[PDB]
């Protein structure tokens, strides 16, 4: 059909065809007349799978004859979504597979909408292991991602009476045929036990030991023949576990929890036992794989043949564990083992949110870790004693910058341990990255200033733009060629273009065309109609009270009354959409998604407000989601309170798909405003100074209700029961947390946020200035590609080269 | 090599080498420099698995055309051992496969060596049921497997110390590329609720509901290009299942717990919750499956479609089940479904030990399957009606006859109901079914007497023959060609070869190699020299009282102090091999193992023994050793107390084998006897008739004790230590059962048993004379071929004709 999909020559659809039909029959042992759809989704996976193996075996086997430093990335989290069309873009086998399965009479669109998202993560961490593997492949990276396969993903969201349920996330029903189990990689972890100290050092004993089984996923590259591997464990019992006969067999699923479930908490630290197991069952699996490849390359040189990138403090014990086996095993000296730890370990953090930063008790690391414990008291009396030195009387700053925080109960700050085991830390946007320096991490900055790096977030243009959005993929291709793929800076060539009345007919028509399917989408799927002429203002991402979807109610509540005020004015229509999850016990996130369905409810059947106004929750925001409303959107929220939102990549995506953003100065957005122009972009409210002046001062929100009268309404609305009839005091919580106990500073806001969207309203109004605005947007995203950010980790942290160099077919 | 092996044309091997070298690359994702002997097992497995597939589909769609009548084996075990081999003799691809392996250079018997046993049951029964596919596919009866798909089969047995140890069957762990997965045909389950009664009858509501996934196993015909269905159900959890939110991910293993393990007891009820589980659970999947291929072919022609073969009293629950559905879903009057349930259900009863007969608990089926147990209740009603007016006054036939047991506890008598809900009940050897119908079902023989057959037991000669023993295979197939294969009788022909000095010399040889070999594999595998010129007496089987395990350890103790006395005399050498799992809570199954080895401790390190005598216990006897172990035997142990073992196959597995059998008169031991004459048969010790005689008058152990001072020798040596110099009175309890608690009446045998032992040892002086007898015992096993018994069910149970004509290929 469109070029950017690749050939599809006579030889290659005939061979599609011939696999497909052998799957049908071998693999899945189906004949044609019983197959459902389902089958021949299974068909067409395992007939792409087939073009990686080559390309995964040539691979693997050029990084061991060629051994080059290998990148190890560790995430407790992979939000990889589907994998069938992301294969075929990587491999150019899209219009080939399209056209192979048009004339088997099947329709592949049909077919991909079969596969379940691989749920592996929460939302923006996860999501951005993902896209940093694809560029890391991309960029002919030796580089593998080590994670958890866990059985049960981030739930399944139902909406029941305008009430979050969640369901288990069962993704393995039906097979996963993109992993590859390699039970003979099996290699034990240890728990629980207790020191010995003899002649020949300390020595861990009578432990528990859980089995870790490696399942392998590819990791294509964009057209470059390079296929790295993901690398997930399973966790097993040994055979003599627990060895009446009976319940020993049955207690094996203790043993088993490890891998089980992934916890649903975004931005929310939980100190639980279950959740420490996860941690060190991922790190000290993966070390002893990174340490078997580097003996089939004295430990001087590991740092020059390893890189291990910490994905936040999750995988944090990473830094004792590497002691542990050089120490207690290798019998390397204290000094020597710990110099070969900093060079080889990198440290990203992701937040600043206080209860978000991972604070292990004592009590626990101390049953269940025992050895880890001893060494990381060791860590923190030899870094406290270089503060000492360099700071000499300052003793607030020896308590401050300990790895033991003092109280009620001992905690080990895990951000401080990986910041002292680290030769690199780094933020995730500049002004996340500044904030490190001068707010929570200060007094580390003063001892190594050497240390702090920025390396902005960034999202690939493979799944975030080629994929989801082949019609803008394309007008862009007819214009400036295919380069871009790979190279996404190129598109500044779309700025002599912005005067162009073809480019900019194009460009308005694949909107309209992204609207009118994902307005189609809403009414299959989920019987509900929505106007395709109205502005789609989207706010989805985690439900979150710092990324404030309460700040975009009022405004939608403001709307409403603003038109049952007015009835017969004019007013820009507007489809406004709000998704997310929140985790199952964020009482407050809960009631925000039950405020937003309750708003639907009144403004949804108001028939004086007509199609001009609609309020839809979308259900069940995930991945696959994202790649349908993405592309639709008009307008883009990231509304974050200044100095909360790190970077955001959600951001991002939308730029790069033909959205308008009204967004505060947090995270990538003034990145992303700095690429395009002020000019360009909605920005409203309190900049990170304005908070902290407030903070000062006192924020009373009372104050904010006192002077705009169009709020206080709105309060008085959500108290008395408008939006809850049946049951009047259904949202107080959220009125008294508001009034009395907002964190987020939502009323402050307020104001300069709807006069904002009225000039969002005002610009929808002149749909060729509205598409020129978006050109400009478009035309400045490169930045904002993961192939920069894996660029500058390589080359600013890592001491790799990339390469854009195909391997040979 | 050999000719039953089948043909190695060059196209056939050419293309085998082909496909093995494309799953080596493309599904196991291995190059040829790092793969394992395991990598090209699986390579095998994958290459003649695609052999089977074409057959399965087409197999299954005859079926679908035909619409023949269905068989619907339920058993709650199958002892499926390797399926490799078995797939390879049944496809004529073993020839044609060692030459594809030996071309790629690798040892095809190296590559089968490493296949798990599937070992799904405990023993005789288990394998029964493997033995009974086997036989249904090569009789092109349109007959299904169904069991449960348990994740741990029989526990790994390792000795410790001389003592027994278990640990966990991880058959699954690499995989197993034999089934396959039909998640889309999972069904539900349902445990607990209540019975709400309305106008339209019982309603079962509020019940939890586990899901059902089956798994097909293929069942390959012998060259008849048949592939039946083995289905295994697991079980799953639904999606809503307990919906904090983590823990109720992890409890979906309560639900799942159903097919974790195999109950690894043998003839031992033990009235369990998770064990009355696993029977609804096989029962209520397999129900609604037969139901559904029934009503894609009213209810009056069901019994015309279907039978339904009960496997003991495990799945007895079908017979309420169908009750159920028939009544409260099809809305059937109670009279019209009992017909329709009476007509499909046949009952194979396999004991009568007290103690593994079932009877369930009332306030268990009252919890669990409270409609099941109202529809008990009311046949036992209707029955005891029934009773009454054949009997009437006859009240103490009405308790003795009850589904309903009083007492204590209140229990169902499982085994009541199957006769009752079964228009055929049969036992499994003549001698057993005329046992059932003088002692425990004499009230319910002489109210239906029509309902009572014998089919007396088999074993598949393709496992049990041209599989584990191709060297005799093929000096019979020189003689009398191929076709005795599947017509097991034709080996009548060679009594005409008892004279015949080169079958003689022939016969000898392959027994001779079959010894070679087999003590070789005990020195690879397990570090033990053993005279391959001695006598292989082997009891293999599982470790029961009834078994008499005990009566042979009495033998050799015997041997061994008769030896000790004359040192100097000759005694025909014999290496005496016992193996055989115990039950894991079977006190005394634990201790003969332990006296087993303790003998073998002092047998085997007495110098003045020399390699005359050797006592070894064989290690996890299982299917695959029992292919090693029966092929290598020249003497079969087959001495339950007469009336105990119902029918033994063990027995049939070494007659076929050229091992002559010492056994009692029980079981399908007499009709060995009466098949191979006599004279050819060492046969000791009471009869049935003699038992009763000693029953009636009291076992007195205390009398052999008296009367026979080789005997009171070996008690004083078990007491005084001197088995156990370390801990004196280790064996008290074996002592203290044998002198006052023997049910099995263990010195009733001795004297005659040592006595018929002496007569073995004199033939065996006579090679020409042994030989002699062992072809006038191969030459008569025809009638203890499962196609014989398989046959008998088809015709006078099921009510079809078996076909020995071939599906096109
Ligand atoms: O850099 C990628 C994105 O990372 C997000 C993030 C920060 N922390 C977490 C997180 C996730 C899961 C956690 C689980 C347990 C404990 C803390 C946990 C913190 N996620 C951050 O909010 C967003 O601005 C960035 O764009
Ligand atoms: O007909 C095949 C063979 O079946 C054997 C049998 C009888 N009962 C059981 C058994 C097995 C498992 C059980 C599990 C639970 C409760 C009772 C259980 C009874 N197994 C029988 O001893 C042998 O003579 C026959 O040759
Ligand atoms: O001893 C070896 N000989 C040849 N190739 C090897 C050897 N060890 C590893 N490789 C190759 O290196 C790849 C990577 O293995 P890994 O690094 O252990 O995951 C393997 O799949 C092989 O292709
Ligand atoms: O509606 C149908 N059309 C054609 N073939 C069918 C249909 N239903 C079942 N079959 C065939 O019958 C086989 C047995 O299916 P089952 O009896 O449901 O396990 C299937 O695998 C098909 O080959
Ligand atoms: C990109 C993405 C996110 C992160 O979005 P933010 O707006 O940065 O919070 C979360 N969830 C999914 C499914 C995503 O694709
Ligand atoms: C055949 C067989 C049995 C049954 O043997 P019996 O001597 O009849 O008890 C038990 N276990 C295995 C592994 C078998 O192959």
């Amino acid at each position: 059909q469109i070029s950017v999909r690749g050939l599809a020559g006579v030889e290659n659809v005939t061979e599609l065809k011939k696999n497909f039909n052998r799957h049908l029959h071998f693999t899945l042992v189906k004949d044609r007349n019983v197959a459902t759809p389902r089958d021949y989704y299974f068909a067409l996976a395992h007939t792409v799978r087939d073009h990686l193996v080559g390309r995964w075996i040539r691979t693997q086997q050029h990084y061991y004859e060629k051994d080059p430093k290998r990148i190890y990335y560790l995430s407790l989290e992979f939000y990889m979504g589907r994998t069938l069309q992301n294969t075929m873009v990587n491999l150019a086998l899209e219009n080939a597979c399209d056209e192979a399965t048009y004339q088997l009479g099947l329709d592949m669109e049909e077919l991909e909408e079969i596969e379940e998202d691989a749920g592996l993560g929460n939302g923006g961490l996860g999501r951005l292991a993902a896209c940093f593997l694809d560029s890391m492949a991309t960029l002919g990276l030796a580089a593998y991602g080590y994670g958890i396969r866990y059985e049960f993903g981030i739930f399944n969201q139902k909406i029941c009476g305008g009430w979050q349920m969640e369901e288990a996330d069962d993704w393995l029903r039906y097979g996963n045929p993109w992993e590859k189990a390699r039970p003979e990689f099996t290699l034990p972890v240890h728990f629980y036990g207790r020191v010995e100290h003899t002649s020949q050092g300390a020595k861990w004993v009578d432990t528990q030991v859980v089995l870790a089984m490696p399942y392998d996923t590819p990791v294509p590259g964009y057209r470059n023949n390079v296929v790295n591997t993901m690398r997930l464990w399973s966790a097993k019992a040994p055979n003599d576990f627990n060895l009446g006969y009976i319940q020993a067999v049955l207690d094996r699923n203790l043993a088993e929890n490890i891998s089980r479930v992934l916890y649903p908490n975004d931005n929310f630290f939980e100190g639980k036992e279950l959740r420490l197991k996860q941690e060190y069952f991922v790190v000290a699996a993966t070390l002893q794989d990174i340490i078997r490849r580097f003996k089939s390359s004295n430990f001087d040189a590991f740092p020059d043949k390893v890189a291990i990138q910490l994905n936040d403090t999750h995988p944090s014990l990473a830094i004792p564990e590497l002691m542990r086996v050089l120490v207690d095993l290798e019998r390397l000296d204290w000094d020597k083992a710990w110099e070969v730890t900093v060079k080889t370990c990198a440290y990203t953090n992701h937040t600043v949110l206080p209860e978000a930063l991972e604070r292990w008790p004592v009590h626990l690391l101390e049953t269940l870790l025992p050895r880890h414990l001893q060494i990381i008291y060791e860590i923190n009396q030899r870094f406290l004693n270089r503060v000492a030195a360099a700071f000499p009387g300052d003793v607030d700053r020896l308590r401050r910058m300990s790895l033991v925080e003092e109280g009620a109960v001992k905690r080990i700050n895990m951000a401080h341990l990986c910041i002292a085991g680290s030769h690199a830390v780094n933020g995730v946007a500049r002004i996340h990255s500044e904030i490190l320096k001068k707010t929570i991490f200060k007094d580390f900055y003063e001892l190594e200033p050497h240390k702090f790096q920025n390396k902005t977030n960034g999202i690939t243009p493979r799944r975030w733009l080629v994929l989801c959005n082949p019609g803008l993929a394309e007008i862009i291709a007819e214009r400036i060629g295919e380069e871009y793929i790979s190279d996404l800076d190129q598109l500044r060539k779309l700025l002599s273009y912005v005067d162009d009345e073809a480019f900019i007919r194009d460009v308005a028509k694949v909107k309209q065309e992204n609207k009118l399917k994902f307005a189609a989408y809403l009414e299959r799927e989920y019987k509900v109609h929505i106007n395709p002429n109205s502005l789609f203002d989207v706010q989805v991402k985690r439900i979150h009270e710092y990324k404030r979807q309460l700040l975009n109610c009022l405004h939608v509540i403001t709307l409403y009354n603003r038109i049952k005020k007015e009835p017969n004015k004019f007013v820009v229509p507007r489809t406004v959409m709000i998704g997310g999850k929140a985790a199952p016990g964020y009482h407050m996130a809960k009631m925000i998604i039950k405020l937003i369905t309750a708003i639907g409810d009144v403004v949804n059947h108001d028939p004086v407000v007509g199609d001009r106004l609609r309020v839809i929750f979308l259900e069940n925001y995930r991945v696959s989601l994202a790649e349908k409303v993405i592309p639709a959107a008009d307008l883009s929220e990231q509304i974050s309170t200044a100095g909360t939102e790190a970077s955001g990549t959600g951001n991002m995506k939308f730029m790069l798909n033909g959205a308008l953003t009204i967004g505060t100065m947090d995270g990538a957005n003034v990145e992303m405003a700095e690429e395009a122009g002020e000019e360009n972009f909605f920005i409203f409210g309190m900049r990170v100074e304005d908070v902290d002046r407030l903070d000062q001062r006192g924020y009373n929100a009372q104050e904010y209700y006192d002077r705009i009268p169009e709020l206080r309404q709105i309060i008085e609305q959500l108290s008395s029961g408008f939006f809850s009839p049946k049951q009047p005091d259904l949202f107080k919580d959220i009125v008294n947390m508001l009034m009395h106990h907002d964190r987020f500073k939502v009323f402050a806001d307020y104001e300069e946020y709807v006069k904002c969207q009225e000039r969002v309203s005002a610009l929808y109004k002149n749909p060729r200035e509205w598409t020129r605005m978006v050109i400009r947007n478009i035309a400045t995203s490169g930045k904002f590609s993961s192939d920069r950010t894996i660029a500058q980790y390589a080359r600013e942290i890592w001491g790799v080269e990339p390469s854009r160099q195909r391997l040979p077919a």
